[PDB]
């Protein structure tokens, strides 16, 4: 959370595609969602495109229901820093400020 350099909180997606803009594989950040409150969107750069993955809540947290779920984002994040499978790419540099 707040003190995490990868978290930009409340910026339109629209902003994020921008932040993330000298493309660079695994360049990511995380922001709170608008249409569904309490929820997250993790933004990823991969192949010059920017992909997104809603973070759902289900007793906890996750992107692959059912698959892998977390206690903290600060931890889904770690997780997706060593094994990508599931999303397009391995998270590397957090975009920051």
């Amino acid at each position: 959370l707040s003190l995490m350099p990868w978290f930009h909180g409340k910026i339109s997606g629209q902003e994020a595609v921008q932040q993330l803009q000298p493309p660079e594989d695994g360049l990511f950040l995380v922001r709170e969602s608008a249409r569904h409150p309490g929820d997250y969107v993790l933004c990823v750069s991969f192949g010059r495109d920017v992909i997104h993955y809603r973070v759902l809540h289900r007793d906890g947290h996750l992107t692959i229901d059912e698959a892998v779920f977390f206690c903290n984002l600060m931890d889904m994040v770690e997780h997706y820093s060593k094994d990508k499978g599931a999303i397009c790419t391995k998270l590397v540099r957090p975009k920051r400020k």
